[PDB]
């Protein structure tokens, strides 16, 4: 198993990302050595990664804590989780629609640029009217 | 013309935040009437309405200043603005692979409650009134 700087190194996630992880229940809680210190398995380090990329998709910290809360209250919550989740997906995906749309318009801009607005030497102003 | 207020509900941006764009320099400098106060045109809205889309999709305040001031300054910096923009698309385009990343990674766990845990419950809660 691993010590939390090893944790780190590998999830690519800081220390202290970790200690708030584990705190605020985003991640289960982690064992405790003789010595007081934490070890992490591996379903330890699947959590972390697990949390690092739904919160840089955008799933709020209350989301994920209500996950793993479900998770670990066991196979009765299978149902809420698989909705839980559901509503996330619909969320994100809308979140995707939304980015993608800007993605479309920036690449209309670029075209225009490309197309009629850098070899005729005009804004777009000027360009329209002709 | 509009005034600001006819400018914030036609473009879906509250009025503190079109001042904003304003006096950071993402958008055009609003043209004054004779009181003073803003008188909104077309390109306004047009302006307030691509500062409020690309910022919602994360392009940052500093590329978006630099965008209109590149404009402002006139015809020669067309083809610095076309990479300007071109810069920006990289970014947007990793931003939005990985987000669908994460919900690839929703629907396969998503699939996993629906294909395999749910109905193997369901079996389970079967078996057991079909054997009481
Ligand atoms: C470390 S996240 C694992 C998600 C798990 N609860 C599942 O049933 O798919
Ligand atoms: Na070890």
């Amino acid at each position: 198993s691993l010590n939390i700087k090893e944790a780190s190194e590998k999830s690519g996630v800081s220390a202290d990302t970790i200690r708030y992880y584990e705190r605020i229940g985003l991640i289960p809680p982690i064992h405790r050595n003789e010595s007081g210190v934490r070890k992490f398995g591996a379903e330890d380090l699947r959590w972390i990664l697990f949390t690092r990329q739904m919160r840089r998709a955008g799933l709020s910290i209350e989301a994920l804590i209500d996950y793993l809360a479900l998770f670990r209250e066991g196979e009765h919550t299978l149902e809420a989780r698989a909705e839980l989740l559901k509503k996330q997906r619909i969320e994100l995906k809308n979140r995707i629609d939304v980015m993608q749309e800007a993605l479309d318009r920036l690449d209309f801009k670029i075209d225009n640029y490309d197309t009629h607005l850098i070899p005729a030497q005009e804004e777009l102003k000027d360009f329209n009217v002709e």
